């Protein structure tokens, strides 16, 4: 030996390159949504951005189909799980000729983030049908005057669970039910994901305050619903190197 | 006496908590356009944050039924009032074969702000269907090259009426209707509501910024078309605790 | 002579006057994304903005119709290019029953900025259609561990064309077809658009933060489709006083 060793320092330094680079703040963080359906269709929404990754979902865009992403046949609602139906949500026994459970309205969530992400600082909040701030304990959801926007629980991160690529942990994961237990069972959800500072210059603000706020909006907002998990895994999520726990608890 | 004083301080110490968490930075507060058209219908747009709330409608959002509120027949326009009707709204006679006026048009907007309220600071932007500036006295609509996109008439506070719930100022409304007189005939908005501070720390940015900026889109948006004012009212305005001016000048 | 002067001083003055308004910072700043189609359809999106403007456009969005602009019969998808269409796009093979290259998937796009912009920090940012980051030289798409979420490459502005408004710069355009080499065939697209500052004192945050944050969404975006170009230069461009390049290379 050793005649490669500078093909394997440089494969070597190429690895170090791109598993270092998630802590660069022009790097890429990544909060994807997906809801699932007892039918075994998955929804997904992925944000990307750089410092501050926030958004919400309505129950417009939690349910299936919608107008981001009808069925096969060009619907965005379906007969029963319409308008009606959307008001007996809204408010109990304020609806009409409807469906009790839409096909299309989801029964559980995996909330996924990727990067070097301030892990802590994560939040997910949800919200009612109706945009009520839930709570648990069969306490309901609260009125505007009494909802607390902000609360210690839409802290999450220790219910979240580890999930690695290769041999470090590249995101975490949340799988939740929409049970009226331990989250809504018609729920819509506002999250907020944060950049990992690796420096103590406030890079949300000051000189970097005119980028800090476009960079809010300025990543196009992936989206699409697959006929199962297996399907989403293998077209969306391993091709893009996003990590994902599947139906058996498995990090895919 | 005083048999049940413990009882009646511990009532008393919990609606003071409830009245006054509204100064809470931490709170809600709450956004409401209420568009009206000339069949009944009322269709809600309502917004939460917690420093600010800003957001717009364009016509697409504007008009009955949308992507977002379909008709109850799961449509999300109408005959008459599709593409060629808007073309004409957009530039006169720029259209062809369509109603004069859409019925899902709406002729009037109803703008709901509810909470601990910098109200001087209210913003409320008029322009026509083509994102035109819109101007009163027979003005029109002002080109790009000249139009003030912060003008003094934004400062809508003084023109809104306050509305109690209780013994106190919970918020303000505005009514308008569209008839190119003190608002475009066929308008859009935006609107920017801001926090009003208890302090003189600045939660907007500094060791704030990442969370200001975050809050701007972290909380579902919500939305529905009901048949009318009256249910509406019922099923989502009062069980909310939102203060609402009914068509008779009434705060329910 | 000189018995006009007075009218010409204030007919100059006025002239000054909107030339120069564009330098406010509380003017208007204008981003067109003009999609193209094969049929000769032009799909408009404007937004405005006053000392940031950011956005994206998901596939959703770039294809026409859709949830924004239906076609003449109400429908917000074509036959053959639904959601099998779209899968096909997101990973290669991965679709079904569907055409290999939908009518409504655009085949150019022209980028225009109008304002006293900061020319120089323009970003546009361009994603495959599974929201990975683009790259040329046959590169192709990165994955969310790799990708650069900003490249020296956003930064279009050389690459952009003067648009003359008489005598003075008004904006700048972009015109690329979409075809795997100087962009995706079927791309994404996020931008970051700047005022153009007169003085040193950052808008964008300190007193300003509230503001800042608060206008990057509260302008309404204006969006339509027009059977083609000479429609949509008569009907909006022109009386918007847009300036816009032309399929033959000329501002109008
Ligand atoms: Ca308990
Ligand atoms: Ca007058
Ligand atoms: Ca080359």
């Amino acid at each position: 030996h050793g005649l490669d060793d500078a093909q394997y320092l440089q494969q070597k330094a190429h690895n170090k390159r791109i598993s270092e680079f998630r802590s660069s703040s022009n790097s890429g963080i990544n909060v994807t949504v997906v809801l699932k359906y007892t039918n075994g269709v998955v929804q997904v929404y992925n944000w990307q951005g750089t410092e501050v990754i926030a958004g919400s979902l309505n129950r417009q865009l939690m349910k299936f189909p919608n107008y981001m992403n009808p069925d096969k046949h060009g619907r965005i609602e379906w007969p029963g799980e319409g308008v009606e139906h959307q008001h007996g949500l809204i408010r109990s026994n304020g609806g009409n000729g409807s469906y009790d459970i839409g096909a299309g309205d989801p029964y559980a969530m995996q909330f996924i983030v990727q990067g070097s992400v301030d892990w802590n600082a994560t939040r997910l909040r949800f919200f009612g049908p109706d945009g009520s701030r839930w709570m648990p304990d069969d306490q309901g959801g609260a009125s505007v005057r009494a909802g607390l926007l902000n609360a210690a629980e839409d802290i999450i991160n220790s219910k979240m669970q580890p999930l690695y690529f290769c041999d470090r942990m590249a995101g975490k994961s949340y799988y939740v039910r929409f049970d009226d237990k331990y989250a809504p069972r018609f729920p819509t959800i506002g999250f907020e994901v944060y950049r990992y500072r690796v420096g103590a210059t406030n890079e949300m603000g000051g000189e970097s305050a005119r980028t800090a706020v476009a960079s809010l909006i300025s990543f196009p907002t992936f989206s699409t619903a697959y006929v199962n998990e297996k399907v989403a895994v293998e077209n969306f999520f391993q091709p893009r190197e996003l990590v994902y726990q599947n139906s058996y608890g498995y990090t895919v």
